[PDB]
């Protein structure tokens, strides 16, 4: 039906860049002193709109650390509750230190339709959160089979989290664990040696270079991104045109965005072939090797000059097709 | 204009054979190269043809045994499904990863035959039968096929937690969903593993946490049809086959009209446990106080015709009160 929009069923909101941790890989460079965030009242309005929206099924919350201002998170989950939307959360699990706190939060999550909780723990998070805190959360989650539990571990060649998993003991039984490489963005750009980042892809294997898929995120910088990959936040791709924009308008802009249409239909080779034919790979600092497809994305579109360079080619594509 | 009809009709699993190249000490099926339990090949072709033609089934899953052992047969079944465009899932011990030719050829076939998920099982129990490098070859090659969801399932006990297994896989596990899970004490796990080494972190006190993970129809290699994928269901007297040539529509109808399973789903295990507790039947029914999974309660509640029949008057009362 031309505009079918298979992106209006989920939305993510990044509540704050503030975090109790200061992870050396952090794509947001989050820390207790981070000040980037949308205003609380503005977030209440966004959440109220997402709860009332008839197509949205799932609302996800991320940061930063969303459990740091738990009173506000619970307040937003209560706005959604009469509308019966599903909620997902991601956390560093610092709150797991008290088993009593873990029991209160799980009681709330279960009564507020939280269907998934992802806990991030690895050698990068370890200086900030104790292993026992993660174990308390993972162990208590067994009492709530309707909450899908995941453990996400960000790794490098020198920090593969092998001993982290062992210290977690049997608390990880039944938990989906995913170890993933670093995206070279934020604190990972300056605090991690590039040689320690796993390189799985190169500029020549163009057949594997396809975006995994779009998902709308209202970010703590006040912008709107087409996915939640750490790489996207340093790009200049935004779906925001004004302060008070509806989700119908955000979805319409995502579906009519020519760059994103070309990226989805043609893959990253359409853009890489333009830079290669114009001898711009070195001028635009495209890395030869990357840890993920998102690494190409971030390097192609992380400046106004780099994005604008494609505009005459996109205009030609629009005229040729359609 | 039609409210919700039958549930559990969007997926089906078929267990192709109990034969396997491995002889894992935990195996719920007691699979080995000498296992003879299996439905006939032609009978399976008919089942797969019916599932492919079926209007509601979206996903067809294959398991064993080791389904890649008789690759020619598996590929034939996947080819029957192909014109109907159903999604397929596979689970394997990955013994075929030792051969680079098999890895390339099998991934090409899976991608062209709409295989959306492949689960590889590797742990200390599988390790004597399949080399680590074989698993590594499969995981590494899977990166070239991003539309195939890859999972690593590791069966563990207190004495065999598979800690070194993960380390020796290196970075081939990056992006792979790993799940370590405890044992269900069925099959070879009943006699070859000490009960003390099986994790038992679920209890009866977690009454509100006692819910069945969900029903999924399984056409098993013993020729029976089961309402779920748990190794524990085989020991219950809960089955879905009434005759040799039974349609999938009939299997679904039987599952949806099973009053015990309706009550179990809607009310949870506490409905049955509360009846036992009120009449002091927990010890008479050998209900364990601790268990590795909720399926452990299931197995103990319904493992005899007399236990199932004990609930009949209460379920009849429930049907009359509700509906
Ligand atoms: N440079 C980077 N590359 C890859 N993953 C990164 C990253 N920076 C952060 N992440 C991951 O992005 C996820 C969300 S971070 C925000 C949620 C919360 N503070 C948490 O840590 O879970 C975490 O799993 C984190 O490890
Ligand atoms: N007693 C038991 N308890 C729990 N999981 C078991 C089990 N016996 C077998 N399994 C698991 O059931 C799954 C399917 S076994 C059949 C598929 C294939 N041979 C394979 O090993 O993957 C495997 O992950 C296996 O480890
Ligand atoms: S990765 Fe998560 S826990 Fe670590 S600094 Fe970033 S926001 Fe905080
Ligand atoms: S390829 Fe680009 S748009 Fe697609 S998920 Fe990765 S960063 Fe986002
Ligand atoms: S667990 Fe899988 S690989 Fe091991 S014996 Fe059983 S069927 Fe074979
Ligand atoms: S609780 Fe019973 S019916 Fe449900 S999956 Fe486990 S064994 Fe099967």
């Amino acid at each position: 039906y031309f505009q079918g929009h298979m992106y209006n069923k989920t939305v993510s909101i990044n509540l704050d860049s503030r975090c109790n941790a200061s992870c050396d890989h952090c794509c947001f460079s989050s820390s207790p002193t981070s000040t980037t965030r949308m205003e609380k009242e503005y977030i209440r309005e966004l959440v109220t709109e997402f709860a009332k929206n008839k197509t949205i099924q799932v609302i996800s919350f991320t940061g930063g650390e969303v459990f740091l201002d738990y009173k506000f998170l619970k307040e937003l989950m209560e706005i959604i509750k009469p509308y019966e939307k599903q909620i997902t959360l991601i956390s560093n699990g610092f709150w797991g230190l008290s088993k009593k706190k873990v029991q209160e939060y799980f009681h709330d999550m279960n009564s507020l339709n939280v269907i998934a909780l992802t806990i991030s723990y690895d050698e990068y998070h370890a200086p900030f959160v104790k292993s026992s805190s993660i174990k308390n959360i993972l162990e208590h989650s067994r009492k709530y089979p309707d909450i899908d539990i995941s453990l996400n571990m960000a790794v490098t060649k020198d920090k593969m989290s092998n001993h982290i998993l062992e210290e977690l003991g049997d608390s990880i039984l039944g938990v989906k664990i995913t170890k993933f490489p670093m995206i070279s963005v934020g604190a990972a750009k300056t605090r991690i040696k590039q040689e320690n980042i796993h390189k799985f892809y190169s500029l020549e294997d163009e057949d594997s270079l396809h975006c995994p898929g779009y998902a709308i995120v209202y970010h703590h910088d006040g912008e709107i991104y087409p996915c939640c990959s750490p790489a996207i936040f340093e790009t200049k791709i935004t779906l925001r045109e004004e302060y008070n924009q509806s989700f119908e308008r955000t979805v319409e802009k995502l579906n009519s965005n020519l760059l994103l249409f070309i990226l989805r239909k043609e893959g990253f080779k359409w853009f890489l072939n333009i830079l290669k034919e114009n001898n711009k790979i070195e001028e635009f600092d495209i890395p030869y090797e990357f840890s993920s497809i998102c690494g190409v994305c971030g390097s192609l579109f992380n400046s106004a000059e780099k994005i604008n360079y494609f505009y005459p080619y996109m205009e030609k594509y629009y005229n040729e097709n359609f």
